[PDB]
């Protein structure tokens, strides 16, 4: 072949599609008995369809009689809702099934091992190897749950359970914990809460989301709280256990203090996951890794071995999805021949809680911590047409700015729809565009849009 | 003052502020009890309300059951849902009456007629005329409902209704007709046939919206159709007058010749808006028209009369609310003595059916008549991984771009949200950006946006999906 990719997440099935269009032959090498990976298979796709089942039924309660529509109390059938889930998955696989057979490329169910001189083996689960050549190999082997730091704790997926086995619990539980306030433990704590779960999130930081934009962080917290979710900031997990029928949590403050014990039926571990790196023979095959196991690579993906290229949530940078497409896509170029870039001062990121957060660019953190002078502009949904004609008036838009220049150096918008309306802002960043070409840029009237014009004319008057 | 407009619809309210933050003294002179003009009392406003609430009730009794939300069967409470409406108005007029007061704006109530040489009259309800001197006036004063062509036709607003009767009917008509396939018609028409009427649009072009990019255009038929919409199209209505307690509309073939009557509950003439003038003086004036009625008007929005100027639904350009703003700006900043541009280029157009249809910059018919050779990129909505999860599947984004160098030329959205989506779009253009440009943006997955990032592939190269 001219190139494997070892995984079939989202960063290595699409360095596939993009090196497959480029001409190569392309093989690709899965453990798993589906395509898609992570995203597709048991992380961004199922948990989107839970959140919006799970969205439509709490509007079903709370937001339709002003809208004189009267309904008899919803009920769940939560069986119907996995399934909607489940088909919503098995689109999205089918879908890169059957994009490798448009594009000829050749798929080996089995685990990869770098071998190092342009080779690779797989070993399938029937204990049989093959070994495979290349003259590119690309790893994609993306990412793992993590526990929690000093503490011992066992997955079983239906009381202790990672976000796997929190997408498919048979029953509405009476109570959850989730252990880490990031986006994941957020959105499937929203998910359950909905659902009629009585929801606590216990965080070691004292804010939710991570390097998130803090204002807007505190904002999501004050309004997931009024949805019923209770937080408990600053808190050092020490133990987290089956007790008899549920689980007991054990936490105590992280600046010191004495210990609270929480009991419920089912506990969340969301803490940050880690590069998935175990199996591929790195070490034997001199592919270094950094203090974090993360595959090091330079600016062109290159690994510490020639041929050998890493990308995706194994390498630095943000996890998310698009992120490790689109170095998928840049690396694909570079193998070919092209120099391939991926922007990473414009990388939205959203949270599919409801408010949505969306995020591109900087946060207000990051720019005092650089010393940068900034203007601020905002504005509330209550203040928009269509937010009011549609009820969705929770949140704003954010616009932050450079003092001496204009120049929009960050956005952050929370509020329906937000995860869409970010975009108009990544496009007006690709251009360096100021927070005055923003504001005088026409935008449909009634829509949320108008609020991102709206803030940027607060930023640049 | 330093500047009298005349009229509060969207062009002459933002005129006013944009003027008074400018530093100028100004006068709003309206003859309605309230501000915000066309968009915020019987426009955009009540009709997104409506459009909104009854798509609601459309989810609720067909959009729950796939996603394991038991309701059983829901009722409509049309007391409500209007109260919904007038609530959605009254925060919009009250906004308006605020931004007033913060900027020092005053108002008059008043007919206000254009008297030439820095002077407008203003007429109030009692008959009494006061007479205000500017140094600048604004004509602001938006637009009113159209007729048929040739068919005199007598509004009562129950049984043949404009767009005004049609957000306020008191009961769901089993039937209604309407008389447009534009925007406003299939909107309305919309709202009731979710509330339960059987709708018939009956229109003289051989396509609905304009105007409009032809296959968006025909993909909203075809989806309004499957909804229970009738179209009656290539048709050229001769009369529609009640046959109490309804009304019978008689048409035939633009091209053919035998007629036909359709009799319905209510008919809603929905044809398009025209500039209204009345109550001006312009002829007097000396203000120039043109055929259509429009107030002529330069390069800085300045009529033939020096000092006098118009903007929005009255001159030549679509005749969209934020239009009538972006004109409204730039004119308060031409007076101000600043460069006030618009960018004609760059207006994005939206129609809130389901699907959303939303648009900027060039259709491709438009191209086609320009002789521009042009390639089109085109993503589907069942290929994205977030309208699969929502069951918002139906529709596309296309993406058109110049040949040559990959300029994007205009871009068009059918599916939902497409009328927030179509910024990214806007933006773009408003830069000049190529689609590879925008198809190597990086977009967050799963968002119904990266749809717009693969048709933008599409049209430079190949998709990723
Ligand atoms: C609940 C949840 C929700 C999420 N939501 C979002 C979201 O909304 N948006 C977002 O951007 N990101 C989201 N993520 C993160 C997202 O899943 C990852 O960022 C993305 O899947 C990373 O893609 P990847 O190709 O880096 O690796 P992965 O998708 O993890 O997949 C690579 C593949 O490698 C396979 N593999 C590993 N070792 C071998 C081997 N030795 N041989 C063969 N195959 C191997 C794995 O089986 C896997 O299929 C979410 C994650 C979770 C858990
Ligand atoms: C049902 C419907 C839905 C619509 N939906 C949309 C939409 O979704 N999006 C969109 O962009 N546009 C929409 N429009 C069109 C939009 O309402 C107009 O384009 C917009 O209101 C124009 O603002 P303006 O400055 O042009 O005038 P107007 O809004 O018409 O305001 C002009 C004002 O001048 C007053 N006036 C007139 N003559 C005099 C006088 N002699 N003295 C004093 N006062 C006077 C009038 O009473 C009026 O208040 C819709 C229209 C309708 C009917």
């Amino acid at each position: 072949y001219d190139l494997i990719v070892i995984g079939s997440g989202p960063g290595g099935y699409v360095c596939a599609i993009k090196a497959a269009q480029l001409g190569m032959k392309v093989a690709v090498v899965e453990k798993r008995s589906t395509y898609g990976g992570t995203c597709l298979n048991v992380g961004c796709i199922p948990s989107k369809a839970l959140l919006h089942a799970s969205e439509m039924f709490h509007q079903a309660q709370h937001g339709l009689e002003a809208l004189g529509v009267e309904v008899a109390n919803p009920k769940l059938n939560l069986q119907k809702m996995m399934a909607h889930k489940d088909a919503t998955v098995k689109s999205n696989v089918d879908g890169v099934s059957f994009l490798f057979k448009k594009n000829k490329i050749d798929g080996f169910q089995g685990t990869g091992k770098v071998l190092g001189q342009g080779k690779v083996s797989v070993t399938n689960e029937k204990g049989e190897e093959q070994v495979l050549e290349a003259k590119n190999v690309v790893i994609a082997t993306g990412s793992d749950v993590a526990g929690i730091p000093g503490v011992e704790v066992a997955f079983d997926e239906k009381t202790i359970v990672s976000s796997t086995g929190a997408l498919a619990l048979e029953k509405v539980p009476a109570s959850m914990i989730v252990v880490g306030g990031g986006v994941i433990g957020l959105e499937l704590g929203s998910v359950w809460a909905r659902l009629g779960a009585k929801v606590t999130v216990v965080e070691f930081l004292d804010t939710i989301l991570g390097g998130m934009d803090g204002e807007v962080a505190k904002q999501l917290q004050r309004m997931l709280t009024k949805q019923g979710i209770d937080f408990k900031l600053g808190a050092k997990v020490t133990g987290a256990v089956k007790s008899g029928d549920g689980a007991k949590v054990t936490f105590e403050p992280v600046k010191g203090g004495e210990a609270t014990t929480l009991d419920a039926e089912v506990v969340l571990i969301a803490t940050g996951r880690k590069p998935s790196t175990d199996g591929l023979g790195l070490a034997k095959a001199g592919v270094v890794l950094d203090s974090r196991g993360r595959v090091e690579i330079d600016r062109h993906f290159q690994t510490s071995i020639a041929g050998v290229y890493a990308i995706g949530d194994v390498v630095r940078g943000p996890m998310l999805a698009h992120k490790a497409e689109d170095e998928g896509v840049a690396v694909a170029e570079i193998i070919a021949g092209q120099a391939g870039h991926v922007n990473y001062d414009v990388i939205p990121g959203v949270v599919y809680t409801q408010p949505e957060v969306a995020s591109v660019g900087k946060t207000e953190e990051e720019l005092k911590a650089a010393g940068v002078a900034y203007k601020i502009g905002k504005f509330p949904f209550t203040a928009n047409g269509r937010a009011r004609a549609m009820l969705q008036t929770d949140g704003f838009v954010k616009i932050l700015a450079d003092k001496e220049t204009d120049r929009v150096l960050g956005g952050h918008i929370i509020g329906f729809g937000a995860g869409e309306m970010i975009h108009e802002i990544a496009v007006l960043m690709e251009f360096g565009g100021s927070s005055e070409d923003l504001g005088r840029t026409c935008h449909a009237h009634p829509t949320m849009s108008e609020a991102v014009k709206e803030a940027a004319l607060s930023t640049f008057f």
